[PDB]
């Protein structure tokens, strides 16, 4: 299934110059920002989705993160898959490691009150990340099996809800400034 979710979220913290390409294609220039999601992907998520992209661009100055990003309810859990990143590897409670799609993960979780909620209000929120131990190449075709980190994280007792939210591959900022562009698919 082809992305039918446009996610473009910003919290007014500086310039969020977001733009909606063709088909899963987004770019994202950014300066002095807040925090901010941008990306595509998918209305629905799924545990069995292979998300695909390719980073033609990244480039950070500060605090991006290139990551898988989505929401499950019932109950509200937030997770990340995070291939890169800027000034700041997001970690959390380490959990163990996951191998996927040619890189090794380290799975963590946080509780973050006062969070961004599924569409933009706040809430506290319980996080599931995995985390790449190293920056992914970008330019190249990209895979994150998402199965792969589900089934990781069902394993350490990080369980998922039964609702699916939107399940997009973003560039989040927080107090930077950056380019991406990125395809999805
Ligand atoms: O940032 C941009 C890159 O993402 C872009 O790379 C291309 C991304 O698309 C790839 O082809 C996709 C294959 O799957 C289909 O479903 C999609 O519709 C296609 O887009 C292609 O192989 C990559 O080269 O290059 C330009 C960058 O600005
Ligand atoms: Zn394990
Ligand atoms: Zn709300």
């Amino acid at each position: 299934a082809s992305t039918d979710y446009w996610q473009n979220w910003t919290d007014g913290g500086g310039i969020v110059n977001a733009v909606n390409g063709s088909g899963g294609n987004y770019s994202v220039n950014w300066s002095n920002t807040g925090n901010f999601v941008v990306g595509k992907g998918w209305t629905t998520g799924s545990p069995f989705r292979t998300i695909n992209y390719n980073a033609g661009v990244w480039a950070p100055n500060g605090n991006g993160y290139l990551t898988l990003y989505g929401w499950t309810r019932s109950p509200l859990i937030q997770y990340y898959v995070v291939d890169s990143w800027g000034t700041y590897r997001p970690t959390g409670t380490y959990k163990g490691t996951v191998k996927s799609d040619g890189g090794t993960y380290d799975i963590y979780t946080t509780t973050r009150y006062n969070a961004p909620s599924i569409d933009g209000d706040r809430t506290t929120a319980t996080q599931y990340w995995s985390v790449r131990q190293s920056k992914r190449p970008t330019g190249s075709n990209a895979t994150i099996t998402f199965t792969n980190h589900v089934n990781a994280w069902k394993s350490h007792g990080m369980n998922l809800g039964s609702n699916w939210a939107y399940q997009v591959m973003a560039t989040e900022g927080y107090q930077s400034s950056g380019s991406s562009n990125v395809t999805v698919w």
